[PDB]
């Protein structure tokens, strides 16, 4: 469905992956690729999954909202040297295309009333096979930790890519943490602890650390559609 | 107290750590510095932990075991270049002395059956101050987790270092549950997962994951002492 065009070598400053349709003509995996690939009455409901980190990488990849199409480039530190995370991130991750956890809209109490991180709503896919650095993926949402990044709101919804074997056999937060022991753990505490080394700070989570339902979760990522959709 | 001689250079292969009394004279951490500090007799039970890899950071330092007064130095590939974890580790992470998890002797049903994993039993120290390498600490056991690495048994034991500010309120996994949210699943998943990039594996806990209490874990340091002790016995 969308075609990389990657440019560079992975670990050095001039790689950079864009996105263009198949026809040619270029697009922004967050501006124009569409939330829902086969609309919202879609059951199971399908959500486009932008790859910005793959499963067992360092680097920070990720959108360059900035720049003209939104191309995905390693994010520098401001020694200018290129930045990554103090461990490895064991999931593909990425963003939701057409998604933003607006600043201005304060969460209740379940999480700290932190704020919006400002960013694209952020999606970990947990399946078995790595996907590559600006792929793109329709994905089932199975749940979503509520980490309190420094006074931010910084959910990390959980998702399931389609094609993956266990996709149907994974629906909720249950299942996951019956089918795939370590996931939902790992992933909460791999945020947890990942700036301890770099900021000497342990992170928080929400709701008494719980990841919500499912259907919760999707309801988060609605919230975050309309805010972007209000954005323009 | 013991003097760490430190030799070469940070991260590079001729990076070593050696130690000695202070009369000057050099011993081996595994061998000659005792398990118990103040005896096995002292309350509260204390063990040395010989700290390898310091809260914060990733190469794969260890105690070379063939070399004399078995320094700790980087862990190298086979490539010959210096192996480093995939991720950080998050806590002061060593080994005891005069321990040695003999394989060949068979673990019950709640670890698999697995084996021995050959090494100087492993330890966790969840304290807040980072550590030296090559330092050696008096902790007090908290509890043990019983990870499975391919068929080995490799424990990882839970301690708290002497001196550390809630040293005298912890005294099992409950304490830390209570007192340090995340410690105990933060150190399950590390271990569980740090191998995936490098390996493709998912390690397994026996004891359906828990983290065994401190009397187990007391006991399982116990276990290994007695093994690596067989080994320089006589008749
Ligand atoms: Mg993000
Ligand atoms: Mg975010
Ligand atoms: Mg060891
Ligand atoms: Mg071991």
């Amino acid at each position: 469905v969308y075609r990389r065009l990657v440019s560079g070598t992975e670990g050095e400053k001039d790689f950079r992956v864009l996105l263009s349709k198949k026809s040619g003509e270029r697009l922004s995996p967050w501006h124009d690729i569409p939330l829902f690939p086969n609309g919202r009455d879609a059951r199971p409901l399908l959500f486009n999954m932008v790859v910005e980190i793959p499963k067992n990488t360092r680097r920070k990849m990720e959108m360059q909202l900035r720049l003209p199409f939104t191309p995905i480039m390693q994010d520098l530190k401001k020694d200018g040297s290129l930045r990554e995370y103090a461990s490895t991130l064991y999931w593909n991750y990425g963003a939701f295309p057409q998604t933003w956890e607006d600043p201005r809209e304060p969460g209740g109490r379940e999480v700290f009333h932190a704020r919006g991180d400002g960013d694209p709503l952020d999606v970990v896919e947990i399946g078995s096979e790595v996907l590559p650095v600006g792929g793109v993926v329709p994905v089932k949402v199975l749940g979503a930790l509520a980490m309190i990044d420094g006074g931010e709101l910084d959910w990390k919804v959980l998702a399931i890519r389609e094609g993956d074997p266990l996709f149907s056999q994974l629906n909720s937060v249950a299942d996951v943490e019956r089918l795939c022991r370590g996931v939902v753990p790992g992933i909460r505490e791999w945020f947890r602890w990942y700036k301890l080394p770099t900021d000497n700070v342990v992170n928080q989570f929400g709701h008494d650390e719980a990841a919500l339902p499912a259907a919760d979760a999707e309801r988060v990522v609605y919230r975050a559609h309309e805010h972007y959709l209000r954005l323009l």
